[PDB]
């Protein structure tokens, strides 16, 4: 056992682990999602930022869990990251949708975590999840509701002028 | 022969003065698309300011290689510069169009130049076309591509509006 | 066809995304590496930083690559990135030849990806290889040939000692 | 009753009075580590330093716990500082391994407390122990932990050497 560790189940540890690997996928599909905006036949280079952003986000997620688990004196197993859903996102309006879907995923992954957490009286742990996920996961859901709402109720996907004017007017 | 001259092919020296026309033609065509734009019919003025700027770059694209023609003892002779294909350009998507249709015809030149080069074992050449218009080339053309996606998805050429816009936000 | 695509064979379209992969999965090497020092039965913070630094260059790395495959027309596709061949890496020394030994297998495949794009003439990429990362490569493996050199002379892997004034004072 | 208390229980109220004690034996611990090197004949001043420094923040530890005993209207009941276990602290290591144990033995403290606050429902309280004082834990922890490891793999305590290089390079 390692010297540091404490009060820390060993099922904590392997959904730790999951956790890493499912942060890391997130910051995949964002990646997927960015390079498709910059395509020459969808170009729209604000949403191809924002969603650069929030790949990187995603990995500053993942490196962190990676660090508390090092902190705890659990062992990091890693196992590949799977390539995201798609290839073609089809529309701003879609990706915004798709990572919606996979924010909420995410929250839902980490609600069971803070679940385990809870059940094996880890306060630690309860309090690294709250404290730099939970939060952090309701506003980015918002802010993709948002997002998909403006989109919507400006006409697109079939407004090619609603996805560009919301590219300038929001994401830029 | 010039003092200087070492490894240039006569060639490559001819290759070099029909490139430089082409960059001075390229030039001309930006300049009338420019002032198609300041027309009071048109008045489109951020689509005038973009390619007026492209018409100076071309310019700068030429004296360029004026400057690699004395450097390597070739010997620099000039042609008539033609009038460019239309008077009228129609519309801004139509003139972004003209203008992609320019820069792939200007790329296909210069790779024509670096197969001689290569050909003629003229790796001075190569680097000189490599470092100073390859590149600029591709950044150009994927440039114009976007630009032509997006006045196609906002509506163009039947919605003033888009073209407005796309001065407006893209341009501007 | 996309309409900017000129002088840009499926072959190398392929053999990027090929490459995209690639450059990911160095990114994910390292950060595997970095962690294992971050380990407090290891705890060398200069060795984790130090293959930090290098995880997100290769992410910088991949994402140059999905900006020229969109440049040049071609479409981005995108596979699972492998986990690192080892989940413990044992020392200082041993992360680092395998460090080289990773370098060394991407410079073979750029090297692979370089006679490609001369078999094809494209000029243009083989500028993009030669400029961006041929020598990025070739500095990469010369430091970590160094840095190996220098744990071998100072005792490593037996001597902790060494690991440690190495972590203070090459990496530090 | 006190006109502030309200939802804490008299069993935590007595809880926070034997943190306090444990917290200013913690420092005394600290303090006496601390001195041992500034002994003539071990003469290791950044082991001394840092030592005085871990003592000087159990006392704000403890400082912060009765502050919070006054907000929460409990009463305070100081009782003996125990003298710390040894008066010779050996060496170096061995300082670094009775302070992991210090730090692990306050920090299953800290998690006994928090189990009480959540099995009397006081979530004030519950957040008090989380924000200020379970990270900390882990952190000393897990550098304490580094430290001993450092000092190990150096060659301590047989070298002496090992011991005033790690004094020079991590902990000055
Ligand atoms: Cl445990
Ligand atoms: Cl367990
Ligand atoms: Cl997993
Ligand atoms: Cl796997
Ligand atoms: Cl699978
Ligand atoms: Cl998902
Ligand atoms: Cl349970
Ligand atoms: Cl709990
Ligand atoms: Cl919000
Ligand atoms: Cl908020
Ligand atoms: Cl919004
Ligand atoms: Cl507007
Ligand atoms: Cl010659
Ligand atoms: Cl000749
Ligand atoms: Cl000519
Ligand atoms: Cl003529
Ligand atoms: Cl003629
Ligand atoms: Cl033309
Ligand atoms: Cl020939
Ligand atoms: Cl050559
Ligand atoms: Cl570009
Ligand atoms: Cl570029
Ligand atoms: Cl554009
Ligand atoms: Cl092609
Ligand atoms: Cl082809
Ligand atoms: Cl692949
Ligand atoms: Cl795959
Ligand atoms: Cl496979
Ligand atoms: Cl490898
Ligand atoms: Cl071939
Ligand atoms: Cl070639
Ligand atoms: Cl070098
Ligand atoms: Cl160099
Ligand atoms: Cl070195
Ligand atoms: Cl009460
Ligand atoms: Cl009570
Ligand atoms: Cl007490
Ligand atoms: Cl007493
Ligand atoms: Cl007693
Ligand atoms: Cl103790
Ligand atoms: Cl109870
Ligand atoms: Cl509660
Ligand atoms: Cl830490
Ligand atoms: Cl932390
Ligand atoms: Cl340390
Ligand atoms: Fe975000
Ligand atoms: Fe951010
Ligand atoms: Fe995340
Ligand atoms: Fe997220
Ligand atoms: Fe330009
Ligand atoms: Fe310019
Ligand atoms: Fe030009
Ligand atoms: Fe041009
Ligand atoms: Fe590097
Ligand atoms: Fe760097
Ligand atoms: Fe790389
Ligand atoms: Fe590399
Ligand atoms: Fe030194
Ligand atoms: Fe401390
Ligand atoms: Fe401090
Ligand atoms: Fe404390
Ligand atoms: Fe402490
Ligand atoms: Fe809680
Ligand atoms: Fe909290
Ligand atoms: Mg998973
Ligand atoms: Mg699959
Ligand atoms: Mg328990
Ligand atoms: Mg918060
Ligand atoms: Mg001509
Ligand atoms: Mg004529
Ligand atoms: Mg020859
Ligand atoms: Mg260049
Ligand atoms: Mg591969
Ligand atoms: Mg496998
Ligand atoms: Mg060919
Ligand atoms: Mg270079
Ligand atoms: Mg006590
Ligand atoms: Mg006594
Ligand atoms: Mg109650
Ligand atoms: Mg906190």
């Amino acid at each position: 056992t390692s010297q540091v560790r404490q009060n820390y189940h060993q099922d904590s540890e392997a959904a730790i682990n999951r956790q890493i690997n499912l942060e890391l996928y997130a910051s995949y599909v964002y990646l997927s999602m960015s390079y498709y905006f910059d395509r020459d036949d969808v170009a729209l280079k604000n949403f191809a930022k924002y969603f650069l952003h929030q790949s990187h986000e995603e990995r500053e997620h993942a490196e962190k869990l990676m660090k508390l688990q090092n902190q705890r004196g659990g062992r990091i197993f890693l196992q590949d990251i799977k390539k995201p859903d798609c290839d073609d996102w089809e529309s701003g309006l879609n990706a915004m949708e798709c990572a919606l879907h996979l924010e909420k995923n995410v929250n839902q992954s980490l609600l069971e975590l803070h679940k385990l957490a809870t059940d094996k009286n880890d306060p630690h742990l309860c309090d690294f999840i709250e404290t730099h996920y939970l939060n952090e996961q309701v506003k980015a859901i918002k802010e993709l509701g948002d997002h998909v709402t403006n989109l919507r109720k400006m006409g697109a996907p079939e407004s090619g002028l609603a996805e560009y004017l919301f590219d300038k007017h929001t994401l830029g």
